[PDB]
């Protein structure tokens, strides 16, 4: 058996796996070498994962994670998943793994819209070319907390629809002062601006909250996607802002004359495919 | 005499004044309640300020400062003051400042783009409507620091002139990750990208330049100005960006069909009239 581990802002999915049969999938939460120390991602791991998974034959684990994007952020990763499995471990980056969970051995554009975005040209072997998607402060154009930050801008403004700012207000309990306080003094403001995502998803009838998503899709393809040789090679999205808006997503692609035609929610299917061959 | 301050993000003004005679001048360090404590502020009025002002017959202290915006924040200050000085301290909003600078005891819209920008309906006496600005994430705009957020936004996306980004790398010795760190990881991020606002003054014959500024003034004009009922009182700005940028703000402000005839740096020479009434 191997494990796969896909981890980002929201949790981790491990896929205990015998080539391409999943024996078991578990969450936990994510884990992220830039916010959490080796013993915090070892004692998570102890803590998160059933009895199994431990006492389990393991040929290798192959972690992807948020915030695995340099030699030193992964050998930190490496070092819980190397302690608590006593077996090789792989680290590699979240953009990896959708470029390898989405192309296999193919090229392609692959993107990312969760709770920031990225995107990448992937050559089958390696990332070649990677437009810098610069946070949710300067850049994340088309994901869940670029949404949430022109969402809540709004809300300040009293430019959003009553309905949304009211239901907004109440399911947070927040009010304006409030908000200000969660975005620039609390931890993790990227978060909660990407939890926005979730929330306005369930009001896609009205004409604010689809132009607020055409927008931000338009802004993705404008400044990252477009970059990139899109019109002579697929581009395939995976991520939580680019399934739940899967419809619009196409729209947007229709509009710059490409077809999108893979949108999945994680690359983990993909994933366990390519660590068959 | 009486002693009459201003204090925004980056220096406090002093006027020791007679009626309207300037006796002294000084600056020091901001000075924000949010920020520094009690004996921090003391401490800073201790050290910033000459013997003359401290052996000085004042009648009263007139502060206004970013951040005294609260009963409880204005405390602060107020303790501070009336321990420096002995006598009568009021203290006030740094947009209140801008009404009373720019408007005396007549009405209109007074509105501030300096670091944050600001807005409000002033009717000769008190605010009467404030929009809210959002600070320098979810709004601020027309501000320095959403005029540097777009400038870097595009510095990442290597979608600013080649000249502007190699200037912008060696002045401020970064590179993109270490903007990253500066931006996402240091102290008063909002002060670093409001600071751009100075840097980019210079490159104003640059077309990349020219319609950053508009399409940033624009915005102010749209989600803020064009809140209030601006066809039908005069419209006054303040502060270091309107002031840097007068030409390109008077252009916008006659594409919304509004003449904009002051703009001033600071609001210091309207409080030391409005103060001598």
């Amino acid at each position: 058996m191997k494990l796969i581990a896909e981890s980002g802002s929201t949790k981790t999915e491990w896929s205990l796996v015998e080539g391409e049969h999943l024996i078991q999938r578990v969450f936990t939460e994510g884990l992220n070498p830039f916010f959490q120390t080796r013993r915090e991602i070892s004692r998570s791991i102890r803590l998160g994962l059933p009895d199994s998974f431990f006492k389990r034959k393991l040929e290798q684990v192959f972690f992807y994670g948020a915030g695995c994007t340099s030699a030193e952020k992964k050998s930190v990763v490496e070092a819980s998943l190397v302690a608590q499995f006593k077996t090789p471990a792989y680290v590699e980056s979240d953009l990896l793994a959708a470029a390898r969970g989405l192309f296999q051995h193919d090229s392609g554009i692959a993107c990312i819209l969760g709770t920031g975005s990225n995107s990448c040209f992937y050559d089958g072997h390696v990332i070649v070319k990677n437009v810098r998607a610069g946070g949710y402060i300067l850049g994340d154009e088309g994901s869940g907390a670029a949404l949430g930050k022109q969402f809540l801008s709004d809300v300040l403004k009293k430019l959003a629809p009553q309905v949304l700012i009211d239901d907004f207000f109440e399911k947070y309990d927040l009010t304006p002062h409030d908000v200000m306080d969660v975005v620039y003094n609390r931890p993790f403001p990227n978060r909660f601006l990407a939890e926005q995502s979730c929330f306005l998803a369930d009001y896609l009838r009205l004409d604010y909250v689809k132009g607020l998503l055409l927008s931000n899709l338009r802004s993705f393809f404008l400044r990252n996607v477009m970059q990139y040789d899109y019109l002579n090679y697929p581009i395939r999205f995976v991520g939580s802002v680019a399934y739940n808006y899967a419809d619009l997503l196409h729209q947007v692609g229709k509009e710059f004359g490409v077809e999108l035609s893979v949108v999945e929610e994680t690359p983990m299917g993909g994933l366990i495919k390519y660590h068959a061959f």
